[PDB]
C-alpha cells in the first residue's frame, strides 16, 4: 500500500553510486593531472 | 521488524562504489603510466 522498501534501496544505491563515482573519480583525475603545473611538450 | 536496513545500505553502497572506483580509477592511471613510460630510449 505505502510502497515497498525496494524504492528507498534503489534511490539510495542509485544516487550514491553516480555522485560518489563521478565526484571521487574526477577528483583523482584532477589531482595527478594538475600536479604537472605545466604543459607544452 | 528488525531487518538491518542501514547495515545493508552502507555495505551495498560501500562495496559497489569501492569496486567500480578502485578498478576503474587504477585502469585509466595505469593506461597512460605504461604508454607514457618508455624509459628505453
Amino acid at each position: 500500500g505505502p510502497s515497498k522498501p525496494f524504492w528507498v534501496l534503489v534511490v539510495v544505491g542509485g544516487v550514491l553510486a553516480f555522485y560518489s563515482l563521478l565526484v571521487t573519480v574526477a577528483f583523482i583525475i584532477f589531482w595527478v593531472r594538475s600536479k604537472r603545473s605545466r604543459l607544452l611538450h
